[PDB]
């Protein structure tokens, strides 16, 4: 029962354990990470693609600042970005996978093709990165906040 919003609906992305959301703008440097939840920056916000045909189930997730869609991948550096397409790459759809207990109204972001999952944190940089998804943290647990 995580609410997954239909395309064209705006939210952040805000992190367990960072307690901050992910930010994609186009300056400054770098030009994704994490900001202040407090701040409700327009960089702040995105809204899901749905996938169709081989992305099927999957999620792309388009930033409102720039348009361009966030990937996450490895082994190409770096790990996490933003880039032009609309999903144009396989390292730009995600499975959302929702937790337990806890994380019951959180969930992970996935990016099946490259086993990679999300991370936002405060206690090791980057602060916005990934993880190969097969060891599970906290610090992968992200939530929709919507106004
Ligand atoms: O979904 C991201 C795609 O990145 C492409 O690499 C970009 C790169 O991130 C950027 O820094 C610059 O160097 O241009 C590259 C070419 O667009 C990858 O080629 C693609 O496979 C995806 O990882
Ligand atoms: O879910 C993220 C986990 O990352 C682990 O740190 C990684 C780090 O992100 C990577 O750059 C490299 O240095 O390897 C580290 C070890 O796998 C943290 O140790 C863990 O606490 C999580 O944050």
């Amino acid at each position: 029962d995580i609410y997954i919003p239909p395309e064209g609906l705006y939210f952040r992305l805000l992190g367990f354990a960072s307690r901050q959301v992910i930010f994609a703008r186009n300056s400054p440097s770098p030009d994704v990470g994490l900001s202040p939840v407090n701040d409700q920056a327009t960089d702040q916000y995105f809204s899901l693609i749905y996938g169709t045909g081989e992305h099927a189930g999957l999620y792309a997730i388009k930033s409102k600042a720039t348009g361009k869609v966030l990937f996450s991948r490895r082994p190409a550096e770096p790990y996490v970005g933003q880039i032009d397409g609309d999903g144009r790459y396989p390292d730009n759809w995600f499975k959302i996978e929702p937790g337990k207990t806890y994380l019951s109204k959180y969930f992970r972001l996935v990016q099946p093709s490259t086993g990679t999952a999300l991370v936002s944190r405060t206690h090791l940089q980057p602060y916005f990165w990934n993880h190969p998804q097969t060891e599970v943290f906290d610090d992968q647990y992200f939530t929709f906040l919507f106004e």
